[PDB]
Order: C-alpha cells, then sequence, then structure tokens
C-alpha cells in the first residue's frame, strides 16, 4: 500500500513540523521558522493534491487524525502569532518607505534607493513578505484541514 504509508509519512511531517516551528515562532526564530515554511507547507499541499485514498484503516485514522489536531492547534497560534507580527512590520514599513509622500523626490528606484532607508524597507519588507504568504497559505490549508479533519474523524 504506496498511497498509504506516503500518506502516513508526510502527516507525521506535517504535525512535527508545525509544533517545532511554533516553538521557532514564539521564539521569534524568523531565519528557523521560515526553513521549516517552505517543507510544512509543501507537505500539507502535496497530501491535498495527491488526494486522502479511501485505503486507510482504524489504526491510520486515529494517527493523522492525532496528527491534524496536532497542526490546525499550532497554525492557529501561527494565525494569530504573526497576525501581530506583519501589523507591528506592516507599521514599520508604512513610515520607512517612502512611495512618494514624506520625500521630496519620488523614490522610483524599488530595491536600490539611494540611502540607508533601502536597507531597514528591504529588511520590513523581506520579513513581511515571507511570513505573509506563510499566513495566507496557512489560513487556507488550516481551512481545508479541519473540514478533511472533521470528515476523516467522524463522517
Amino acid at each position: 500500500m504506496t498511497s498509504t504509508v506516503e500518506f502516513i509519512n508526510r502527516w507525521q511531517r506535517i504535525a512535527l513540523l508545525s509544533q517545532s516551528l511554533l516553538e521557532l515562532a514564539q521564539r521569534g526564530e524568523w531565519d528557523l521558522l521560515l526553513q521549516q515554511e517552505v517543507s510544512y507547507l509543501q507537505s500539507i499541499e502535496t497530501v491535498m493534491e495527491k488526494q486522502t485514498p479511501p485505503g486507510i484503516t482504524r489504526s491510520i485514522q486515529d494517527m493523522v487524525a492525532g496528527y491534524i489536531k496536532q497542526t490546525l492547534d499550532n497554525e492557529q497560534l501561527l494565525k494569530g502569532l504573526l497576525q501581530q507580527r506583519l501589523d507591528e512590520l506592516s507599521s514599520l514599513i508604512g513610515q520607512v518607505l517612502f512611495q512618494g509622500p514624506s520625500a521630496g523626490l519620488v523614490p522610483r528606484g524599488s530595491g536600490g534607493i539611494e540611502g540607508s532607508i533601502d536597507e531597514t524597507v528591504a529588511r520590513y519588507k523581506a520579513q513581511f513578505t515571507q511570513l505573509d504568504t506563510m499566513m495566507s497559505k496557512l489560513n487556507n490549508t488550516s481551512s481545508y484541514l479541519t473540514q478533511q479533519f472533521t470528515a476523516m474523524n467522524k463522517s
């Protein structure tokens, strides 16, 4: 049973990853969080593009029910935590990034503005976009994950 075994291993990844990158999110380890991001979201994507096989026994269903439950909790805690972070970063970008006003000239050289402004913008914009694409995908995932959870657990 190939479909069934790869199902097991990847849901195992999803729950272990969400838990550990949550430890990293509350620690403020953004570097480590984003290293886990790609593997985590991609694991959720590849199980749902593969689609849950009908050949899942009661033992395997109970395992992955636990795995989805873990990843829902952790990813909901990511949702709230990263909403705080992105809001702060966005408010910083709203000051440091001169999109026209607050400036004598229009700094049109995006990704190469003359001055240390380019550096502080590049930092906040990178951290924002990374945790933001993480958020949009993790909110989409936790959506179809909890729907699949309620069905897979109690059809």
